[PDB]
């Protein structure tokens, strides 16, 4: 009666304090274990059964065959720079051009959202300023900084220095991943996954 599984920041800082609080109600008799997890880091562990699930941005197509993926929702990403960035009240990707980034974590890679925001628009590529795969150090970097980068806005409204960061008003499209219940689609889903991961879902909206 034991419940293994991985979370991404955005799930860790929103969702899951209150799933796991409705959820304990529900199945009290459940040991939960939950760790940080993004794809693709989690595929081994889902793979080799370490984890029953996995709860991460990913994009269905990279993802390997064994694993099975249940779209969530859409995650929401925002540009974020110190409270006083020049760019702060930029509205197109295209003014923010000469800035240098934080390249943070994604699915295909660091920086791989704003690669491909440019991208998309036919701009050149983002200019590299310093690559960041630690959502939990990337807020107070970028708040000593005038790096620009991309995050999740649960992380952007949920970290200590929140009143040091200012998010940038974009009219422009960012390509924003889905978030995904990754696991083997041969594991049998246990009453208290589904539970949990229900619960999950009904607190992230
Ligand atoms: C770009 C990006 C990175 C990570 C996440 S998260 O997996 O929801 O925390 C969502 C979106
Ligand atoms: C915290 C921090 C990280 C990186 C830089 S920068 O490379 O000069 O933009 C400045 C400050
Ligand atoms: C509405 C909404 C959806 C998703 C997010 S996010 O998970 O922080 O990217 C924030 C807000």
């Amino acid at each position: 009666g034991h419940i293994t599984f991985a979370a991404s920041p955005a799930i860790a800082l929103a969702a899951l304090p209150l799933a796991l609080a409705s959820f304990a109600r529900e199945f009290p008799d459940v040991t939960v274990n939950v760790r940080d997890g993004m794809y693709p880091a989690v595929s081994p562990q889902l793979r080799d059964g370490t984890l029953d699930f996995a709860l991460t941005a990913a994009h269905k197509h990279d993802i390997d065959t064994d694993l099975e993926a249940q779209p969530l929702y859409v995650s929401d990403v925002v540009i974020v720079g110190q409270r006083q960035h020049p760019m702060a009240n930029a509205t197109r990707l295209a003014e923010l051009q000469e800035c240098r980034w934080a390249f943070s974590s994604a699915p295909r890679g660091p920086g791989a959202i704003i690669r491909n925001a440019f991208a998309r628009y036919g701009l050149p590529e983002p200019k590299l300023g310093l690559v960041c795969e630690s959502f939990l150090a990337l807020p107070g970097v970028v708040a000593h900084s005038d790096l620009l980068t991309t995050m999740p806005r649960t992380l952007y409204e949920r970290n200590a220095f929140k009143d040091q960061l200012c998010s940038i008003p974009l009219q422009d499209a960012l390509p924003n991943p889905t978030i995904y219940v990754l696991r083997r689609h041969d594991l049998p889903v246990t009453p208290a996954a589904a539970g949990l991961i229900r619960w999950i879902q009904h607190h992230a909206l």
